[PDB]
């Protein structure tokens, strides 16, 4: 069973002017394509090392597995977290959870923006669900370290703050990118992920 | 005593076509300027925390100090490591050390390229001098972690592989950037740093 | 400011049989004494580095500062978290918060035990207060990384799971140490720290 | 492949008085046994995750795999690095390499001691062989991070500085443990590992 690059759910220019078409095409067709391919190569090497009991080889593969596997995990969620139909505020139970856990939607936006801008180097800001506590939680992750695999939190909304996610359009001004991306957040998808967490 | 942003030793377009003028101007006047300012802010906070014996505050400042202080250290070296008069091969004792420690100049280039391309996320590749062993050594550093402060090796030549160092021109293809940068390496400066290591 | 080794709030054997006297004496008079001594030396080197603008030296000193400074922070709290008059359950608002945030006192004990037993290598388990969220939160920290300095959470109760905290008595069986330590938790002190977090 | 706890090449008391029998028995029959048991369980979970394409599970298993897998790697080498017939100095080409790369045997001992005493928290000191450079190299590793899997260096001689390696006998005084262990270094084994590195 081989991982595959999911198609983007919209056209490359569908998020303009907030994220331009050149970024979207590079981010999906170059960056994510590389994560998927490198992940499949690493998984095959890991299976061979596992069959031989070569623990040294398994451990040597860990950085590539986490970076490319995390890349596949994170970007697969990210594309569904964005939409030309996005923006605005969520509704229903997700909005009530946001108000309850963060005070208000705007306070939530400030907290997730702060986590995202606060990443030094490459990384991600996340809104997650803490299954044990039964409430929302914000965390930042370094590089491609994925949220569920490294924290146990269920990913609801992720913000990529690798420079390749914004640099062509916003250059060094990452806060301008964070300002723009709220306009294309697919709250329908974040709600779907949130409702799946509760039963 | 306040750290200051050093002027670039050449014009913004002096490294074209290998690194374009837009990158050089952003890299120096935006990125490095921010490292210097954030470093001075962090040092002042650290002095206040030290005077109060607030160890919690000192430790909370460590990520900003290492990232921005390392940024200042690394980029101050980087600008002198590049030159419109660069390229080619070093001469004299540095060239002999390279041949002795790495086999050949081309083998050295392969090793430093591999360390630089191998950085997952943001970071730097370095040629350093090991004072204890009295020979050259290649290392990679994550994010802005500076070479001497984190490994003890004396920096001779650094390659910035943060995406902001290349993305506008080379997009995702970091190996194309590594290929181009050999044309502007200031071997006169790397030789100066190397000869200072020996006495 | 010259940090000092705090006097223990009880004699070394006051926590027997749950933590034996030899451990308490070594832990305070050798391990914590070393954190304090190393912290003072490192702080003096940082004052010198700041006066010279030596950023390389500041960064090279960071691991010693975090390990010994964190050691001083963590153990100063730890001694006050324990008492010969301790054990049992908290009362009042802290007990209500524990039931609310973790389900029950017994479930809280399972969660903090699991976090503490789960540390691979040296580290700490913590019950903290999240000031932003206004509720309790459990976290683990590697090595001596202090809770507030690295996470912002306010420490309420810490469990040292460095091997020196238990090995002489419990050897490799860290779970037996975790079970025993509940008998000497100073819930009066933890309640004080919790009430200080609220207006 | 089901990993197994290797038999010790000697009885638990064979390294006395330098490492006492209680430590050796605990270290092998409890600590290393646990690495093996935890490694086999984790490998089975990784086989299941690979079959399902569960990348989140693969990444969540990485800390346990590196800690217990590294533990298995490191301790399997460690037992062979020690002997009741050990101590003294190596001879032949290994001794020549030590004098060449470190100045003298005594200077090498100082460097490996300093690296081992310098580990903050749990970890290992190593003498390794750098295959690319064709010479000896000293490195420290955090926790159970194995030398070859994380650095590419081939392990020749390892010094465990987890507290369980020395605490029962030497308490906090890790330098006394480092001085004593030179009396039981199996230089015959280290020489074998060194000669295997060369054509
Ligand atoms: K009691
Ligand atoms: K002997
Ligand atoms: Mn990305
Ligand atoms: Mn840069
Ligand atoms: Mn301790
Ligand atoms: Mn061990």
């Amino acid at each position: 069973m081989k991982h595959s690059l999911p198609d983007l759910p919209y056209d490359y220019g569908a998020l303009e002017p907030h994220i331009n078409a050149q970024i979207m095409q590079l981010h999906h067709s170059k960056h994510h394509a590389a994560y998927v391919n490198n992940l499949n190569v690493t998984e095959e090497k890991y299976q061979e090392a596992l069959a031989k009991g070569d623990v040294t080889a398994q451990i040597a593969l860990q950085p590539a597995l986490k970076f490319n596997g995390g890349g596949h995990i994170n970007h697969s969620i990210f594309w569904t977290n964005l939409s030309p139909n996005g923006g605005g505020e969520p509704k229903g139970e997700l909005l009530e959870a946001i108000k309850r856990d963060f005070g208000s939607f705007d306070k939530f936006k400030e907290k997730l923006t702060a986590a995202s801008v606060g990443v030094q180097g490459s990384g991600w800001g996340w809104l997650g669900f803490n299954k044990e506590r039964g409430h929302l939680q914000i965390a930042a992750c370094p590089n491609q370290d994925p949220l569920q695999g490294t924290t146990g939190l269920i990913p609801l909304l992720g913000i990529d703050v690798f420079e390749h996610a914004y640099y062509l359009q916003y250059k060094n001004v990452r806060p301008d990118y964070l300002k723009a991306i709220w306009n294309v957040i697919n709250w329908e998808n974040v709600t779907e992920r949130y409702m799946a967490c509760k039963k």
